[PDB]
Parts: structure tokens; C-alpha cells; sequence
């Protein structure tokens, strides 16, 4: 039993809700919140900008130190950093950005990072400003993630389309 509330169950392990991931994280305080990161961990907009703003820029400060030490992530890769006031940990995952020409096949590799964590609160990778089709992203999620994933979808209209079209 966990504290996630109001989710629709899609599969054995995947759940979905119309919610603001920032507000969902603030209430649940999950072990892991997933950030829709880029390779530079520059949290300027989309989910990343919203999560970082909620941390009063502490996420960005921590991220800049991470990059200065380790260099950029790979597209399809991830790192675990602090969850600050939102979660115990933040898993920064880089899905391909279609608006930069990155290969969509890397979306499966990106979701594989979720399997290293038993339970996660996450957005749909490569959705929103990353330019992928969220219906495709949901399909890859369901077919790749085996751990328990609670997906927050900010836009009510998209949430309803994702549910109604789910196979
Ligand atoms: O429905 S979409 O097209 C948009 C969604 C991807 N982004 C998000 N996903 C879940 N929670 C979110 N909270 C936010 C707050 C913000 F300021 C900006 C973005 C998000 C966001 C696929």
C-alpha cells in the first residue's frame, strides 16, 4: 500500500492521473520524482522549470555542481540527485527532444532508467516541449517500465485522450 490517490490503473504496474506533478510531489513526498531533464540539467521550462521553481532554484544549484564535476548526461540517460522539498530523490531522465532532432528510439532507453526504482512519480518522457507524441510515450512507458509508476499529466484534455485511446 502506498499514498498515491486518485489514479486510474492502466496495467499491473502503471497508473495515471490528471495532476500537476509539482503539487502531486508536494503532497505525496514520494521516494522518487522523475524530472524531464536535458543533458545539461538546465531546468528552464516545462516540467523541469516547474520542479526547479518549486525548489526555489536549489535544484539548479545542485545540478550545476553535478555538471561541473561529471559533464553532461547522455540522451536516454539519467542521474539521481536530491528531491529537495518535493521528494527524497529526483531522478533526472533525458528523453529525446524531437525539436532538436534526437532519435525517438532513445525513448525506450530513457524509460529503462525507471526500472532501477521500485516506485516513482513521473511525467511522460519526451512529451510537452520535448515534442514527442504523448500517446506514443505512454505506450513505450507501459511496454518498458516494470516497476510501479504513477504518471502525472498536467493537461486535462490530453489526460482524457490518453485514457480513451489506451489499448
Ligand atoms: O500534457 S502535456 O502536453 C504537458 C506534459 C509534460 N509536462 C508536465 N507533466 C506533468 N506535470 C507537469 N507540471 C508542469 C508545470 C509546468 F509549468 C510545465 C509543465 C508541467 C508538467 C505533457
Amino acid at each position: 500500500v502506498n499514498s498515491f490517490s486518485g489514479y486510474l490503473k492502466l496495467t499491473d504496474n502503471v497508473y495515471i492521473k490528471n495532476a500537476d506533478i509539482v503539487e502531486e510531489a508536494k503532497k505525496v513526498k514520494p521516494t522518487v520524482v522523475v524530472n524531464a531533464a536535458n543533458v545539461y540539467l538546465k531546468h528552464g521550462g516545462g516540467v523541469a522549470g516547474a520542479l526547479n521553481k518549486a525548489t526555489n532554484n536549489a535544484m539548479q544549484v545542485e545540478s550545476d555542481d553535478y555538471i561541473a564535476t561529471n559533464g553532461p548526461l547522455k540522451v536516454g540517460g539519467s542521474c539521481v540527485l536530491s528531491g529537495h522539498n518535493l521528494a527524497k530523490h529526483c531522478l533526472h531522465v533525458v528523453g529525446p527532444n524531437v525539436n532538436k532532432g534526437e532519435d525517438i528510439q532513445l525513448l525506450k532507453s530513457a524509460y529503462e532508467n525507471f526500472n532501477q526504482h521500485e516506485v516513482l512519480l513521473a511525467p511522460l518522457l519526451s512529451a510537452g516541449i520535448f515534442g514527442a507524441d504523448p500517446i506514443h510515450s505512454l505506450r513505450v512507458c507501459v511496454d518498458t517500465v516494470r516497476t510501479n509508476v504513477y504518471l502525472a499529466v498536467f493537461d486535462k484534455n490530453l489526460y482524457d485522450k490518453l485514457v480513451s485511446s489506451f489499448l
